[PDB]
């Protein structure tokens, strides 16, 4: 079959159709108008987007397909370096520091985790507890300060104490400066160009402040006892090699981290909670089985682990809007995708995860609403139709670290407060390699609960 693609202009070919703030949004649109597959070229690239379950299902088997860069992660590269997120499944430290930290994600270690992230998760609900009547909350902002501490907390054992400071963490403030410009640099043709010269020196700049905090976590520990995700990268041996991870790696790994875990879960937490002042049954329900759970002043881990529901409309979320919406694959051999395109070793593919989420075929024709009951039955759900956390070998190492924290501070929100839609809040959704809901504020009445 002949490939769809979208319109071309001239050398430039597709380049300005992502001429845009919302480049995923753009090409969810331009999923819509072609279907399931669509060519994307630009100067120096050729890409392929999927967005049915039923290519998505074949680009997803691991023996014909590997996890590629996109150019979004060549770019990250720079501020990542070969951590976990950023390399090749083939680069040495790729096996090794997966191999080393995996460990650090086990039944045993999110036990041990819990107490740290509930620690957290009070410091919102005071804070919140706290506020005068007339006052609203910024709910990213908020969700921003909390995802943070809690990996800086229980991964590195370091206090960010971002409820401490009005504004964001500068940690916060250059790593969106950072990841804007990679997200930026797609549609940058000419890039070695003097005028350019600016946003490389801000870029460096952005950089130096992300590791100044990671050399202050570093430094802590050396001069402090833990067996926690740092533990794991300083002390851990590849089985496989018998040798440490190297100080280059550890630095890497770090920064990793710092931003993976957290900007995600941040972008889930603001999505769920817009979703339940925008659905007040579906919010009633979710607080009801939170005020069922959670029978003592603070949730125990085994608590959160019955929290069904909320579970349900955590998944729904990231349904509609999963925050980290794309992920790159190449075709590891010579093949032809759902017996109809054929594709040359190396081929790039693209899996756009919000439109995978919208297949008719899969979820209904309902599929822009947002009904938790979908997630009831999770057995039903075919494989591959629901992707939020990747694929295979190179799908989320921090899902089960993600789904406990964002299920603990959601109940303990619905338990705590009543939400109001005070301004009628429309959806806005920043793009910053990940995704947020812009703007999004509310206002919480306290349903006066003590905590402990
Ligand atoms: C709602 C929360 C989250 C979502 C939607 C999420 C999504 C993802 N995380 C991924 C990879 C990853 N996620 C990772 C650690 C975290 N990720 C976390 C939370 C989330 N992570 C937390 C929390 C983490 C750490 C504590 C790391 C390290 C990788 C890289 C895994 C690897 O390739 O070995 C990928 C695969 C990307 C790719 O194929 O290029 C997705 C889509
Ligand atoms: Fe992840």
């Amino acid at each position: 079959k002949e490939m769809p693609q979208p319109k071309t202009f001239g050398e430039l070919k597709n380049l300005p159709l992502l001429n845009t703030d919302k480049p995923v949004q753009a090409l969810m649109k331009i999923a819509d108008e072609l279907g399931e597959i669509f060519k994307f070229e630009a100067p120096g690239l050729v890409t392929r987007y999927l967005s049915s379950q039923r290519l998505i299902k074949e680009a997803c088997d691991g023996s014909r397909f590997d996890k590629n860069l996109s150019q979004a992660l060549k770019f990250v590269r720079d501020i990542a370096g070969d951590g976990l997120v950023t390399s090749w499944t083939h680069e040495k430290n790729w096996k090794k520091a997966h191999n080393i930290l995996l460990p650090s994600f086990s039944q045993q270690a999110m036990k041990g985790y819990h107490a740290m992230m509930v620690d957290i998760a009070v410091q919102l609900v005071q804070k919140w507890e706290r506020l005068n009547a007339d006052e609203h909350i910024e709910v990213p902002g908020d969700m921003t300060r909390l995802t943070l501490d809690t990996i800086g907390l229980c991964g590195f054992n370091y206090r960010f104490n971002s409820f401490y400071r009005d504004q964001p963490h500068p940690f916060i403030t250059s790593m969106v400066r950072a990841l804007d410009e990679a997200m930026n640099k797609q549609q940058r043709a000419n890039p070695d160009d003097p005028a350019c010269d600016e946003n490389k020196r801000q870029f460096q700049e952005d950089i130096k402040v992300m590791n100044d905090l990671v050399d202050k976590i570093i430094a802590d520990r050396k001069a402090s006892q833990s067996d926690d995700l740092l533990t794991h990268m300083l002390n851990g041996k590849d089985p496989e090699t018998g040798e440490p991870l190297d100080d280059e790696n550890i630095r890497y790994q770090i920064i990793t981290f710092l931003i993976a875990g957290h900007v995600t879960t941040s972008g889930l937490l603001s999505f769920a909670l817009y979703f339940l002042v925008k659905n007040p049954y579906v919010l009633q329900k979710a607080a009801e089985e939170a005020a069922r759970v959670l029978v003592d002043p603070v949730p125990s881990y085994k608590q959160v682990k019955q929290l069904k529901y909320v579970g349900m409309v955590l998944n729904e979320a990231l349904r509609l809007w999963p925050t980290a919406p794309a992920f790159s694959l190449y075709a590891k051999e010579d093949t032809v995708l759902g017996g109809e395109y054929p594709l040359e070793k190396g081929d790039e593919l693209m899996v756009l995860i919000p439109q995978l989420h919208r297949d008719k075929t899969i979820w209904g024709d309902d599929v822009e609403e947002f009904r938790p009951e979908r997630f009831e039955n999770p057995s039903a759900i075919p494989q591959h139709a629901f992707k939020p956390f990747g694929n295979g070998q190179r799908a989320c190492i921090g899902q089960q670290f993600a789904l406990h924290e964002a299920t603990l501070v959601l109940s303990m929100m619905l338990k705590h407060f009543d939400f109001e839609d005070h301004t009628n809040y429309e959806l806005d959704i920043k793009e910053t390699l990940t995704l947020k809901p812009e703007g999004f504020v509310v206002k919480a009445k306290s349903k006066k609960i003590p905590l402990g």
